[PDB]
């Protein structure tokens, strides 16, 4: 029902220092629930050290004009391109406003990365059971189109970019300072 996709393959030999740096913007996304049709914008700043990922997350609800901020922490898998995190809720200043709920986690897989582009998959879980998943194309630049390598990776798993929501058209509002100041 809320079962996460199979055939999500972590990139071989991801350059960690490059991927886990700076800010990434979602440019296209595909929620695997066809009824999940609310428009959102997303950006994040993932960092890694000693086999642990610490990331700052930003979402913006286009419909309601409400933004929310989270941080996530968890171990990086031995393959170096997949991690599972627990998360809390913070305000725009980075201060915790709601503690992590033990029953929830998410698993991010980096499927492909090339130049200024990447393709990721996220699986949300409750008590270790799948509750839903999503694919996202990322770019360093809000308005940029994906590298062909990202399209190749989509093709390998029988997805086509035309099915994704494109957010550059949406009235996105970003908190870039929250992400740029992450772990500063
Ligand atoms: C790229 C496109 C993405 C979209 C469109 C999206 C959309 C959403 C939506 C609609 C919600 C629920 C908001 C609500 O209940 O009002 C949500 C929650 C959440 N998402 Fe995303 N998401 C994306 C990517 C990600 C990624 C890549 C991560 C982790 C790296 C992530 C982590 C979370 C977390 C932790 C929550 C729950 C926050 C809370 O309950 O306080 N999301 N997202």
């Amino acid at each position: 029902p809320g079962e996460c996709s199979v055939n999500v393959i972590p990139k071989k030999n991801l350059d960690k220092a490059k991927f886990f740096s700076g800010t990434w913007y979602e440019t296209h996304y595909l929620d695997m629930d066809p009824q999940a049709t609310e428009k959102f914008c997303f950006s994040f700043a993932p960092r890694e050290s000693g086999g642990t990922v610490k990331e700052a997350l930003y979402h913006f609800n286009v419909d309601s004009k409400v933004s929310f901020y989270n941080t996530g922490t968890g171990p990086l898998e031995s393959n170096g391109a997949k991690y599972t995190a627990k998360f809390n809720t913070v305000d725009k200043k980075g201060k915790e406003i709601k503690p992590a709920d033990e029953k929830y986690s998410y698993t991010v897989t980096v499927i492909e990365a090339a130049k200024q582009s990447a393709l990721i998959h996220i699986c949300l879980q409750e008590d270790g059971k799948d509750i839903g998943d999503l694919y996202s194309v990322l770019n360093r630049n809000k308005n940029a189109l994906p590298n062909k390598k990202i399209k190749k990776a989509l093709n390998k798993v029988s997805l086509v970019l035309t099915k994704f929501v494109v957010t550059k058209d949406l009235d996105c509002k970003y908190d870039d300072k929250f992400l740029s100041s992450w772990q500063k």
